[PDB]
RNA sequence: GAAUUGACGG
């Protein structure tokens, strides 16, 4: 690293800063540049400084030089993805690569790209696989591989709220065997190579990502997931599974596991059910790590008899796994429970006398779960009523937007609790983030009608505030919705009284449009016939 | 629109 060398490439990066060049023209000299880094790749590619630049060269070429860089650098590829500013370097080339999935003439040369690069780590690949930088690199590549340029949180694999919503039941064709070339690369070593593997987080991390691009193909989730467990018709020893239940409280094999479930075609799931699980559920719902585990298996439970062994073994224990803070665990098996048509009332049961042991408890189940880490956190539970201005509870609040998808007949106890909530108290519950998706799981529930009115009607007088907030608008509009016409004209006039404020938030302008204030304000018998035709 | 209780970068 010259200076020469150091002064070109700090000397075209001003270049682009000062925005004197044409788009065409900048994409040229990107090329020109990459044409300096041949020889030096490593060395440029990982200098802290200049592989700034290469980013940027490499983002703002085009496909053939993007091409010919990738071919050049291939043999020190595996040393610039594990390095702390080559790995960046390496990423900007797949993300460049990726720019040019759409287009259909660009197909073979990309794939030759990838070849290059698949090449060189498939015949060394497991320093990279834990590497930490080198662990993005390759995750990034499986992705391209399966023909993904779109970053998605779930895929890297980061928890997110469409994944949570998932869990809770609330296309580029790719290089196909490209994919299948790299992934049996990364996964052709020892069993006990495999062992260390499934308990390195960066190793795992790629793994999971590897499983979820593989979602529904089962054909090849029936030879991957028995290669990661250390299994090769599909059977789980009795050894190996030992080693897999003892291995499940790692933090990183759980990520895995959790992965696997999910992906599960339905003969591997089943084995994994009765092999691994089936008699340790409470077990590894207690544990910090094992607990997310057990969520997924609950979430892919296929058939009535898987539900009735996870009725058995974990319903009795509902105040336990609500006390130790695995609220999710309940969440799980009340959401699959309404998805497999099993033990819907069961479970909903098994919830009121986990939350409210003596009868007359039993009206306060609402308010326990909308804070439940208040009260089981309480001092004095026989006291505990509410938790005066705090943020309600995400996972609870989850369990009963769940609860609310059951018919009326089974939660009889959640309806009669929730509509007989004082004003003030369904007035705080809708104007937080999560017990406004209660409220709405409530009114897009069978319960019946004069239930949900009486609950709207405790709503008079705030409909204004509310919808002052984005979360409180999509409230405002469901209680609309589902309110006669003195309600409806209720609810307007409050509108009216916000409407300046409303007009200035994000969801106010589209509120007021839908509700058709301004109509109600200004020719409010139109109004009125207008809403009555609905 | 709130998004679990246990991981990730110059």
């Amino acid at each position: 690293i010259d200076p020469e060398t150091s002064k070109y490439f700090s000397e075209i990066a001003n270049l682009f800063d000062s925005n004197e060049v044409e788009l065409e023209e900048r994409s040229v000299i990107c090329g020109n540049a990459l044409e300096e880094t041949r020889g030096r790749e490593y060395e440029i590619a990982t200098d802290y400084i200049i592989s700034h630049v290469l980013q940027t060269l490499l983002e703002g070429c085009e496909l053939d030089q993007l091409c010919s860089f990738i071919r050049n650098s291939a043999s020190v590829f595996p040393a610039i993805a594990m390095d702390r500013s080559g790995s960046h370097v390496a990423e900007s080339a797949l993300k460049s690569l990726a720019t040019h999935l759409e287009n259909p003439d660009a197909y073979s040369v990309i794939e030759e790209a990838l070849h290059s690069i698949c090449k060189v780590i498939v015949d060394n690949p497991l320093d990279m696989m834990c590497n930490c930088y080198g662990s993005h690199v390759l995750r990034r590549l499986l992705c391209l591989c399966k023909g993904v340029s779109l970053d998605s949180p779930e895929l890297y694999g980061a928890k997110s709220s469409k994944a949570l919503a998932k869990r809770l039941n609330l296309p580029h064709q790719g290089f196909p065997g490209m994919l299948t070339y790299l992934l049996s690369g990364l996964l052709s070593c020892s069993r006990e190579d495999m062992k260390y593997l499934q308990v390195d987080q960066y190793s795992s991390l790629v793994l999971q990502t590897a499983l979820r691009l593989m979602l529904k193909q089962d054909e090849q989730l029936l030879e991957i997931i028995p290669l990661i467990l250390r299994c090769n018709g599909f059977h789980i020893e009795t050894n190996v599974a030992k080693e897999i239940l003892e291995s499940m409280k790692d933090n990183s094999f759980s990520h895995l596991v959790e992965v696997i479930l999910e992906v599960a075609p339905e003969s591997l799931y089943n084995e994994m059910f009765n092999k691994v699980f089936k008699n340790s559920l409470f077990e590894l719902s207690v544990d910090r790590c094992a607990n997310f585990v057990i969520q997924a298996l609950i979430s892919h439970a296929r058939d009535q008899e898987q539900m009735g062994i996870m009725w058995e073994e974990l319903a009795p224990r509902f105040k336990d796994l609500l006390e130790q803070g695995k609220s999710g665990v309940v969440a799980s098996l009340i959401a699959v429970s309404q998805r497999l048509q099993s033990h819907e009332n069961k479970c909903c049961e098994a919830l009121v006398g986990a939350v409210c042991s003596t009868n007359e408890s039993r009206i306060s189940i609402l308010p326990r779960l909308l804070f439940l880490d208040y009260y089981f956190g309480c001092r004095d539970k026989s006291t505990w009523e509410w938790a005066p201005g705090a943020k309600m509870h995400v996972m609870g609040c989850l369990i009963l937007q769940g609860i609310f998808k059951f018919s009326s007949d089974h939660i009889q106890p959640y309806i009669t609790s929730l509509t007989s909530m004082k004003a003030e108290y369904i007035t705080e519950t809708a104007k937080d983030s999560s017990g406004a998706r209660v409220i709405e799981a409530f009114l897009a529930s069978d319960a019946a009608t004069k239930q949900k009115r009486r609950l709207i009607i405790k709503l008079r007088g705030h409909f204004g505030e509310l919808s002052l907030h984005t979360s409180g608008s999509f409230t405002v509009e469901k209680c609309f919705d589902a309110c006669n016409l003195t309600l409806r004209e209720a609810i307007a006039s409050e509108l009216l009284d916000v409407k300046v404020d409303l007009s200035k938030t994000k969801q106010g302008p589209y509120l007021l449009r839908k509700l058709d204030i301004d109509g109600y304000a200004s020719r409010p018998d139109q109004w009125k016939s207008r809403q009555e035709a609905k």
